[PDB]
């Protein structure tokens, strides 16, 4: 009743039994108040730019996307969480995305060539203009200074994304046109080890986490606010059909940048003697994501633009959202690792 | 304002521009009224059992799932449809599922053995008890009487499901445990032609539709109410994490029954001389879905039950939902084809 919403409040919702959820869902006054509380939190996070409200907002979103991405537990199979959780997510997402678009000007997303092959050259040039494409965390800190403790902290941040990449792709390809769908589908099958459990990418990522004891409590204690924002952006864009073309740009940039970044991590990892089985994940992606990137530009981005060049604007927006949010993440990471 | 909701009203929503959607989403009085209208429609459909309200309800749900499953058009990329469409779907789904569970008694879903391999034998026995496992449309009408016009009408009904089976699987495997995920993932890759566009299952299904001119207008004109219900059930169960274990039973029954059904269709199709390229889809699935069924029981159902035997109840519910809804669909189909 004219209340404040935070993560603990949403945990309380998720503890409700199925009848309690049905009663909440029927109460549009309670639901109005929840929405008003979300708008209040959004203003604190992004208008007043309170860092504590910003982290709270991303903690709330992260809890909701956990429900979207995780196998449901038996205890909650009967609980209708969509009317409330989708309202909270729409309000908080709308504020998160509006803040991203505040950093993107019309001049950045409008002068692209309106054909697919040409658009790819333009986008790669635009990516190369952005500092996140050659960030000193990878280019300078990793090869010269990174210790085991640095990599442990870094890997904690990377759990925002890599542990769910297969399901990000599965969400993205829903309803996709044939050429784009086939490329995303092959990418997904690659993520699924092409049928071999040992080669499933989330499994090999978990082995890197094990190698440095990046345990669940360490992650929760050490996850940076911008790491939470990065993970929430990826989830937000993957799970709505309407964000598909942004996602194409967002995960296109991801595939494109992984090989240079991971080569630097892998080389340092070996230099300082860290567990060889620990970088199977990264070593693999050096060649795998080069293929994924080429396939992504040629078979997702270029056909999409050729089908309807208007989507070039959405793809460029998604690319810049990934670049901008990556820059803030890496700057925050490098700042915490320096100190 | 104390209004009646139908498909045309939801089409009106989907015609709103992004600002109009934002204003609707902020208006919890308008949203309360929409929910009340959905509850009214549910009562007409399932309490009063008005056949016209039942078809309207499934027309509304079908339009919403279209948004969930289809590539978003450029014109609607900025429209936040989730707060309203997810409320409508939760209310109408809750009524659809409650009507299904009305036909399922506790004695049917409770005496299963609480281990995976044993559970599979029990479930196959339970399926074999149900009339939909050997329905006369397939067993008697198809081999002895079905004409080209009969198959054209039948294929129109089958568009409720087969054109989206790859994305049903993609939705289902989100967050799934490793053994179950790997099996669903291989099934999905099979649906995606194992990377060969000509072998993509939705593509070969569309060729069967072409062979008999099952065009979009024919489908809309001829789709039976129970065909709409079947398609909506599949969508409902696939898209919520909490319905995962029901989905495991629902699409498990689907995989299990397809080979005997399709063998009968294929044999008749050839007998009456219909286009040979028209049944590439069905001919393939005779052997493919036998493998999919075996894999599904051994690698999805049995590991799930061994992980937590409590889910055996959900899987049995989903299996009976598929069996019951299939029976009503096939009885309605055979009745219309007889007349
Ligand atoms: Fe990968
Ligand atoms: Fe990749
Ligand atoms: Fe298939
Ligand atoms: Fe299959």
């Amino acid at each position: 009743e004219s209340f404040k919403i935070d993560r603990s409040v949403v945990e309380e919702f998720l503890a409700l039994d199925p009848d309690a959820w049905e009663r909440l869902n029927a109460d549009y006054t309670a639901r109005r108040r929840i929405g008003e509380a979300c708008r209040a939190l959004s203003r604190h996070a992004f208008v007043e730019e309170d860092p504590s409200a910003l982290e709270e907002l991303h903690d709330v979103l992260a809890l909701i996307y956990q429900q979207d991405f995780s196998g449901a537990p038996v205890e909650l199979l009967g609980c209708e969480t969509q009317p409330v959780l989708r309202d909270i997510a729409a309000i908080l997402e709308g504020a998160v995305l509006a803040a991203e678009l505040d950093s993107i000007s019309e001049e950045q997303i409008s002068a692209y060539p309106r054909s697919g092959k040409e658009y790819v050259h333009w986008l790669k040039r635009v990516i190369g203009e952005h500092p996140a494409a050659g960030h000193p965390f990878y280019r300078d800190f990793v090869p010269t200074r990174a210790t085991e403790g640095d990599f442990r902290f870094y890997l904690a941040q990377e759990t925002n994304l890599d542990p769910k990449f297969d399901d990000i792709l599965a969400f993205m390809q829903i309803g996709a046109a044939p050429d784009e769908k086939m490329e995303i589908a092959g990418n997904y099958w690659d993520e699924m080890g092409n049928g071999k459990p040992a080669e499933v990418h989330t499994a090999m990522f978990a082995h890197a986490l094990d190698a440095l004891d990046v345990n669940d409590d360490y992650i929760r204690r050490n996850l940076l606010p911008e790491a939470k924002a990065s993970g929430n952006l990826a989830s937000c864009l993957a799970i709505s059909r309407r964000h598909y073309y942004k996602s194409v740009g967002f995960f296109g940039v991801t595939e494109y940048l992984v090989p240079r970044r991971f080569k630097l991590v892998v080389d340092r990892w070996a230099d300082i003697g860290l567990p060889r089985e620990g970088i199977a994940y990264h070593d693999a992606h050096i060649s795998i994501d080069a293929v994924h990137a080429s396939g992504w530009f040629k078979n997702v981005i270029a056909p999409a633009v050729d089908r309807d060049p208007r989507v070039g604007r959405e793809i460029a927006v998604g690319a810049l959202i990934r670049l901008n949010s990556s820059q803030r993440y890496l700057d925050s990471l490098l700042m915490h690792l320096h100190h």
